């Protein structure tokens, strides 16, 4: 695990320490449980999402998440003032074992869709690899480090992970979806991956919306079939893919895969401005 916190401070358990001091990133176990959500104007977005995911993966594996909901969102409200920050990305890590507790809470880098990647949808690659404990968002879990050199010298947004039997799962960070040759959705399914926060959002707007997204084991040769892909997730929203190695996709153009991406913003905006508006209906009878 690298010292990977950004701005100037961070929380290691419930004491604000300061981003020249990182040592702890190193006594944290690939055993860890994250999350990563978006702050946007100190909202935390979709945390009761979020949260349940990080206390419901603790519970089940059989550890404790050590803080209770009310101290993380403190936690959080801590990271967004002393870094005089109110928009990026926060990381939430926690490891216990009897005594020897870790809960860390930081932002990171952000991701910045260019021009290109905006009209023209993303580059991205294949990656050989498949993840431990993958219906879990753990250290271990996590493609990043793996897949660094790769995508750089590739311009690639995502790298997109390939098993043994040459199925297509999940990107390092995102969800991975498919139009049919046959215009159906195609998702890799449940158990091959993470219950995206973000997934479960695209489920239920293409079910709004009445496309029924057909979960299903996606492989290498079935590429050929697809007209569009979109990946999924907190860092990257939904975007749509314009390549997968060499395999070119309209992806953009696809009336229905902009559909969903505006249903998706529009679920954003509607979340944190419902916060909003609570917060200053407070400030008001104060």
């Amino acid at each position: 695990m690298k010292r990977e916190a950004i701005h100037n401070f961070f929380v290691a358990n419930q004491i604000i320490k300061s981003t020249a001091d990182m040592a702890i990133f190193d006594k944290v176990p690939a055993t860890a449980i994250y999350e990563v959500m978006q702050v946007r104007q100190g909202i935390p977005l979709f945390f009761e999402a979020h949260l349940e995911r990080f206390v419901m993966s603790a519970s089940l594996v059989g550890t404790r998440i050590p803080k209770k909901e009310a101290e993380i969102l403190h936690n959080i409200a801590d990271l967004v003032e002393k870094n005089k920050c109110d928009h990026g990305n926060v990381k939430l890590v926690s490891a216990l074992m009897n005594e020897k507790e870790i809960f860390l809470a930081y932002f990171i880098p952000a991701e910045f869709l260019d021009s290109k990647a905006r009209l023209e949808g993303v580059h991205t690659i294949l990656f050989s690899g498949e993840r431990i404990c993958p219906n879990i968002k753990t250290i271990k879990g996590s493609f990043r480090e793996q897949v660094k050199a790769v995508r750089e010298s590739s311009n690639a947004y995502e790298a997109l992970l390939v098993n043994e039997s040459g199925h297509i799962t999940e990107g390092s960070r995102s969800n991975v979806f498919f139009m049919g040759k046959d215009n159906k959705l195609y998702t890799s399914p449940a158990g091959s991956v993470l219950k995206g926060v973000t997934r479960t959002h695209v489920m239920q707007i293409c079910s709004r919306l009445g496309l029924e997204v057909l979960e299903k084991t996606v492989h290498t040769r079935n590429l050929a079939d697809i007209q569009g892909a979109f990946i999924t997730g907190t860092t990257v929203d939904v975007t749509p893919v314009r390549s997968i190695g060499n395999t070119q996709l309209d992806s953009p153009n696809i009336p229905l895969i902009r559909k969903i991406v505006a249903e998706y913003e529009k679920k954003i905006a509607g979340y944190v401005s419902k916060r909003l508006k609570r917060a200053r209906k407070v400030y008001v009878n104060d």
